[PDB]
C-alpha cells in the first residue's frame, strides 16, 4: 500500500476548502483552525510504529474536529457507499460521515507512522490485517464513533439486502461495532433503507433475518424502528444507473 | 456581492487536493505548481478596477490550467446546472468543466480586483452585471473557450426544454459565445439532451424553434448531431427527486 504524497499539504488544503466553503449552510464550523487540526492529527501516529495505534490515538483530533449534528439528518450506510452518498446528496437530503469535517480531509487517504524522522512513512504503510485490530481501526473506528455520538433525532441506515455473503446488519461492521452502540438518548427512532438491487435475487427482508436481529438491539437501546426496501426516491437512483431493468419499467 | 474569504488559501488548497487526490484515473495532472497557477491568476484581475477584464484576461492562466480531456466524455450544459452534474457524475459518465482542474478550483468562489493594496477587494465586489458583458464573462468565458477548445470527439450538451423566458439554445449563452465557436474539427458530433422538467409545460423540442437553429450551426460546421429529449437515464433522476410526478409512474 503507497501512502498518500505530500500528506501534511493535501489535509490542510481540503481543511481549509472545507472551512470556508464546503457545507456552509448544512454543517457548522469547528473552533480550531487548520494547523491545530493538523497538530492534533499528526501526534496521534507520528514517531510510532506504523502499528501502534489504538482506539484513543486520535481522541484529541476529534474532540477538535467533532462538529454538532443536525437533527434527524445522520445517514449511516454499509455495502452500499455508492448508493447512500448519491441518495444523501452532498448533505442536501442527509448527512454521512464523509460530509463532516475529518470525514471529508482524510476520505481515501493512506498514511502511517515511523519512529525514524520524519516520524511518518512516505514510501510504503503495512497491510493494516498486520497490526492488531485496535490500531487497524483507530482513525476511521473513532471517527465513525464521535459521529455516532453526535447524532440527535432520527438517523437512518442504508444496507444490501443483495449480498449472499454479508448480512444486511452484522455486529462487526464499523456500524455494528461503533455506530449503533454509540447512538445516545439524543436519538429517537433508527429509520432502515433495506436495498434490493436491480436484477438481483432479494436476500434480506425488512423485519426477517439480520434486520429482524438489528430491530431488537434497536427497541433494547430504546428507540423506535422502522424499516423500507427500495422506497421510490432509492429506486429511481437505482433506475438511473440500469434504465432497462423490469423493476424500471413506467405505466 | 461579498467576495470569498482568503482567495488564495482557498485556491491553493483545492489546487493541491486535486493535484494529489481529485479526478486521478479521469483526467491527467497539469505540470504547473499551484504557486505558478496562482501567480497567472491573481495577475489577471490584480491592482485593476473591478470591472475592468475582457476575454483575454486569463489567458496565461487557463493556458497553464489546460488538461487534455477524454475523447466522447466532454459535455456542455445551459440552465440546468444541477441536473447536468448529477447526470455526468463527478466525471464517472462525463467530463463537466466544473471537474476539470481551473472549474474545480474557482467554482462558486467571489473575487475581484482593486487598485490600492493588496490589489483585490476583500469587502465587496459588484454584481457583474454592472460591469460590461466582457468583463463579466472574462473568467468563465475564457474557460469555457480553452474547455471547448480541448475536446475530442462526441460531446454532449444538456439544455432546459422548459423554460419559457430563456430558449434551449442561444447565441448570447456562455455555449453559443464560447464553447460551440471553439469547437475544432477533432469533434465529430454534438449530442443534444434536452430537459423536460417535471409537471412542467413543454417549450423546446428538438427539430424545432431554437434546436432546429442549433441542428442548422453543427451540421454547417461538419459536425452529426442528434437530440433527445429525458432519455430514460435522466428522467429516473429527476424522478427520483419528485417521484409523485405523473411522469415517474410505475408499471
Ligand atoms: N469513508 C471511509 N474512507 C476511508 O478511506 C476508509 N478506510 C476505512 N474505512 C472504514 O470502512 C467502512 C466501510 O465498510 P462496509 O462493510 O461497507 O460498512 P461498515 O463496515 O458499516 O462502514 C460504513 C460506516 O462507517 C462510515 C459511515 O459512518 C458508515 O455507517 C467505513 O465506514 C469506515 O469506517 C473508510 N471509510
Ligand atoms: N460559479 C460559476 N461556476 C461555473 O462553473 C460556471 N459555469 C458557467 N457559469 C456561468 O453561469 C451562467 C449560467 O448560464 P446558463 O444560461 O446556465 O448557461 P451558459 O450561459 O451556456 O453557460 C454554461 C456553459 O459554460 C460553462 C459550462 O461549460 C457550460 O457548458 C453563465 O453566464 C456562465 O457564465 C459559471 N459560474
Amino acid at each position: 500500500i503507497v501512502p498518500t504524497r505530500e500528506l501534511e499539504n493535501v489535509f490542510l488544503g481540503r481543511c481549509k476548502d472545507y472551512e470556508i466553503t464546503r457545507y456552509l449552510d448544512i454543517l457548522p464550523r469547528v473552533r480550531s483552525d487548520c494547523s491545530a487540526l493538523w497538530k492534533d492529527f499528526f501526534k496521534a501516529f507520528s514517531f510510532k510504529n506504523p502499528c501502534d495505534l489504538d482506539l484513543g490515538s486520535y481522541k484529541d483530533f476529534f474532540t477538535s474536529a467533532q462538529q454538532q449534528l443536525p437533527k434527524n439528518k445522520v445517514m449511516f450506510w454499509s455495502g452500499v457507499y455508492d448508493e447512500a452518498h448519491d441518495y444523501a446528496n452532498t448533505g442536501r437530503k442527509y448527512i454521512t460521515l464523509e460530509d463532516t469535517l475529518p470525514g471529508y480531509m482524510l476520505n481515501s487517504l493512506v498514511w502511517c507512522g515511523q519512529r525514524a524522522n520524519p516520524g511518518f512513512n512516505e514510501k510504503v504503510c503495512p497491510d493494516f490485517k498486520t497490526c492488531p485490530v485496535q490500531a487497524r481501526e483507530s482513525f476511521w473506528g473513532m471517527a465513525s464513533s464521535s459521529y455516532a455520538h453526535s447524532a440527535e433525532g432520527e438517523v437512518t441506515y442504508m444496507v444490501d439486502g443483495s449480498n449472499p455473503k454479508v448480512p444486511a446488519y452484522r455486529p462487526d461492521s464499523f456500524f455494528g461495532k461503533y455506530e449503533l452502540p454509540n447512538l445516545t438518548n439524543k436519538v429517537t427512532r433508527v429509520k432502515v433503507i433495506v436495498l434490493h438491487r436491480l436484477g438481483e435475487k432479494i436476500i434480506e427482508k425488512c423485519g426477517a433475518g439480520s434486520l429482524l436481529d438489528l430491530e431488537k438491539l434497536v427497541k433494547a437501546k430504546h428507540f423506535a424502528f422502522d424499516c423500507v426496501e427500495n422506497p421510490r426516491a432509492v429506486l429511481f437512483l437505482l433506475c438511473s444507473d440500469n434504465p432497462n431493468a423490469r423493476e424500471c419499467r413506467l405505466a
